[PDB]
C-alpha cells in the first residue's frame, strides 16, 4: 500500500515553470496532473535528501484546502504527482491581473487559507513559506495550499517575521512565525495591496522589519473591512513572538465574524 | 504515517443521514466534514471487521475523483472522517429535482466518473456498489465518487447490478467487468435521464429477466443529440456477456476522444 508510481505511466506533457530546484509539468496519469522534476543530468545526494522530505511531508496531509498529493517517482527523475489545479494564484488574481473580488469572497478565501494552515500545524507541519504564492485558488473557489515554489531549498520576504529576517537561534521558524505571514496574506486580501509599496528598495524592507521599525499600514483596510478582522490582522503581524494566536484560535475567529456578513 | 484522530477533536454536528449499518453525521474538524458513525450501544465483532475495510481500502486511494479520506476514529464509537461536499449526488441531480444537463457537461460527469472508476481499478479495487447515487457532483462540477451508502454491510439496488451478479457464480461474481457494467446503466441514466425498467413495475422481475438475459435497457431513448460515439460504448459495456465488456483504460479513452470533438 505505497505511492511510488512505475515509471512508464505518467505521460509527462507539456512545461509549466522552472528554476533553481525544479520544473513542473503538466502531466497525465488517471487524469490531469502536475509533476515536479527535481533532478537531471543525475541524482545528487544532498537533492535526494530534499525529495525524501517534500513527499514524507505531503503523505502526512490530506485535507480539502492542501493541494493533493497523487504520488511520487525513483523513476526518470525523482518526480512528486500531485493532482493538477486549473485556475492562478492568490498572489496572481489579487496584483497582475487585479480581480475586484466581492467583501464576502475575501472573508472567505481566508477563511479557507485558515483552515487549511490549521491542519497543516495540526500534523506537526510548519509551512516555512506561505504567502499569496503559495494560495491557489482552484478553479476559482477553493483554496488549495501547497509550496509552489521552485528556487528554494526547504527568497520573498514580505511575509517573513521579524524573528526570522534577524535569524537569532538556528530554527526561527515557527508555528507563530506561519501565522505572522497568513497575517500579510490577510492585509493583502482587506487592502489588496503588498506591504511596504512606498518603500523602493529590497534591503531596506528587509532591515527595517528586522528591528521593528517597519510594519503594514493597517490603514488601508478597504473602508468596508469587518472591525473584527483588522483586529486580528494586527493580532497576528505582532512583531513578538509569543504574542501571536495559533490557527485553533484565527480559524474560529473568522468563522464567528463570518457568520454575521451575507445580509 | 497514522490517520487516527484522538476523539474530542471532530466536532460531530448535526444529522445527515441513517440506515441499516451506520449513520452520516456533518461534523466539524478543521473544516466542514462528513463523519459517517457506524455503532452505538457498543462495537461487535463482524462489525468492526467491517470498519477495518471501508478504510483500510479507503486510505489507498488518493485521487480528485474519489472522496477524499480524512481519518479514522477507534475513540466514541468507529469513525471514519472524509471531507464533506457541498451539492447532491447525480442521482438526485438526474431523477428527482430533473435538472436539464447541457450536453457538453453530461459527456464530462461521465468522462469523470470514468477517470475516478479507472483509477480505483488501478489500485485494484473493485467498487461493487457504483451508481448514480454514489456519484456526487461537488460545487455542481467535479464527481466525487464514494459508498454514499447506508443499508449494505459495507466493505438493496439492482437496476445497475450485472447479469452475471443477479444469478450468482461459485463464490465471487464482482469483477472489473461487473463495475462497468454498472458504469454502462450510469451513463444510460445521463444521456435518457431516466432509469431502468420504468415500466414494469415489479422488483422480483427485472430481478429475474436481467438475470436470464431476457430484459436490457431500451437504449433507443438516448437523447435526439446523444453522440452515436456514446450510444455505441453504452451499449458495449451493457453487454450480458462478461469478457465482452471493456476494461476502463480503454472506456476513459473513447469518452476523452469522442468529446473534444464537438465545440467549434
Ligand atoms: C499554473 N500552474 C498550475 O496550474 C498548477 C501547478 C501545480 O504545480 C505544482 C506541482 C507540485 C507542487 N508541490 C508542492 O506543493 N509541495 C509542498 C512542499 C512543502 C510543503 Cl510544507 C507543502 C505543503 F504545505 F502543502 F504540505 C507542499 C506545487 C505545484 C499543481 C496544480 N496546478
Ligand atoms: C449529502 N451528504 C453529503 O453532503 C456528504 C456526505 C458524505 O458522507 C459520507 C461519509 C462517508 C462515506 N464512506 C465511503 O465513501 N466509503 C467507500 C467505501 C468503499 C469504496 Cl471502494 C470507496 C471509494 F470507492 F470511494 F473509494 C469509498 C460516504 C459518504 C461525504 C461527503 N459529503
Amino acid at each position: 500500500d505505497d505511492w511510488e508510481i512505475p515509471d512508464g505511466q505518467i505521460t509527462v506533457g507539456q512545461r509549466i515553470g522552472s528554476g533553481s530546484f525544479g520544473t513542473v509539468y503538466k502531466g497525465k496519469w488517471h487524469g490531469d496532473v502536475a509533476v515536479k522534476m527535481l533532478n537531471v543530468t543525475a541524482p545528487t545526494p544532498q537533492q535526494l535528501q530534499a525529495f525524501k522530505n517534500e513527499v514524507g511531508v505531503l503523505r502526512k496531509t490530506r485535507h480539502v484546502n492542501i493541494l493533493l498529493f497523487m504520488g511520487y517517482s525513483t523513476k526518470p527523475q525523482l518526480a512528486i504527482v500531485t493532482q493538477w489545479c486549473e485556475g492562478s494564484s492568490l498572489y496572481h488574481h489579487l496584483h497582475i491581473i487585479e480581480t475586484k473580488f466581492e467583501m464576502i469572497k475575501l472573508i472567505d478565501i481566508a477563511r479557507q487559507t485558515a483552515q487549511g494552515m490549521d491542519y497543516l500545524h495540526a500534523k506537526s507541519i510548519i509551512h516555512r513559506d506561505l504567502k499569496s504564492n503559495n494560495i491557489f485558488l482552484h478553479e476559482d473557489l477553493t483554496v488549495k495550499i501547497g509550496d509552489f515554489g521552485l528556487a528554494t531549498e526547504k527568497g520573498s520576504i514580505l511575509w517573513m517575521a521579524p524573528e526570522v529576517i534577524r535569524m537569532q537561534d538556528k530554527n526561527p521558524y515557527s508555528f507563530q512565525s506561519d501565522v505572522y505571514a497568513f497575517g500579510i496574506v490577510l492585509y493583502e486580501l482587506m487592502t489588496g495591496q503588498l506591504p511596504y509599496s512606498n518603500i523602493n528598495n529590497r534591503d531596506q524592507i528587509i532591515f527595517m522589519v528586522g528591528r521593528g521599525y517597519l510594519s503594514p499600514d493597517l490603514s488601508k483596510v478597504r473602508s468596508n473591512c469587518p472591525k473584527a478582522m483588522k483586529r486580528l490582522m494586527a493580532e497576528c503581524l505582532k512583531k513578538k513572538r509569543d504574542e501571536r494566536p495559533l490557527f485553533p484560535q484565527i480559524l474560529a475567529s473568522i468563522e464567528l465574524l463570518a457568520r454575521s456578513l451575507p445580509k
